[PDB]
């Protein structure tokens, strides 16, 4: 047994911009490393990890994969499609993490001006240890 | 370790609500996959990673499914115009028992051709 | 420690057709298997590997995962969208590699453009 998780977000609530995506269904979490209420994976086992997400919203969808590791990770994945269209954006990375480092996803508004309302977001976020540091 | 990668690249249409079948096997270390049925069947109980990347012209809805307990049903849809063909990706980390099947199947959220790569491997043994 | 890498292309220059995408930032490379200047992963440890990329470019984007294995891999992933739209295409595979085998991604015309790309890979088991 090693860290391995799969968490799902499927709900009516809008997902706030620039805050960690939270999830309402835990499919797997072997080492109990993920808190679906905060949206954070928190590393207990130091090592190299794989993370990947698959997510959709109506209209433009931008998500960042982020970490509190040093140096920090901030990777953006954006579908700049039309308002009426809903697509699945996927992104992810192989990351080296220390004990206590956090990893999450976060929506942002990749374009447009002030005053945009957050939107519903379907999301599957997956991750697992590749090897122990 | 169980580990596979299978490819659908063909002229036939992919029927709705049936497992996607494949014509090319790139990898199948433990011979867990039958491309003619579209099923991965677990031999080694444990925690697995699964991912697909697929494209069709126009709207494409795919479900990752299992006969594990309780059964998985995860949808991934591109709702785009009929002129546009795009890649939809989806997948999960699943806990499997021996004999559990895992597959992908299209659904309408007139079938079409479907390009698909479906990948999977054991993360750890139970 | 296992072969495991994550490389990032986030720059200005266009990614030419039919040659390996090169990268300007190495996020992870545990076994020093990736050379970002060439765009190649080169296998040192024989075994079964997982490879995956996520990339975006303005308008149409076609990317191909390739290897010099026997037999060689050529797996295409295409987003056939309009000119004013940037989307993320993803693709990948599980591949069996011998020492010296090379793996990479390359753009093709399904007018080159800049390309944001993250390319990841890791050993699943040793052969």
């Amino acid at each position: 047994e090693k860290p391995a998780f799969s968490v799902l977000r499927n709900e009516t609530s809008q997902a706030q911009y620039k805050q960690p995506v939270t999830f309402n269904d835990k499919l797997s979490d072997a080492n109990d490393d993920f808190q679906i209420k905060t949206g954070y994976f928190t590393c207990k086992v130091p090592g190299v990890y794989y993370f990947v997400f698959h997510a959709s919203s109506e209209g433009r969808l931008c998500l960042r994969l982020k970490s509190t590791s040093a140096p920090p990770v901030s990777l953006s994945f954006c579908d700049f499609n039309s308002k009426s269209v809903s697509l699945v954006v996927s992104g992810g990375a192989v990351l080296t993490l220390l004990k206590g480092d956090k990893v999450w996803i976060e929506p942002f508004a990749g374009d447009g001006g002030v005053g945009q309302m957050p939107k519903r977001l379907y999301a599957v976020f997956n991750g697992f240890l590749i090897y122990r540091n």
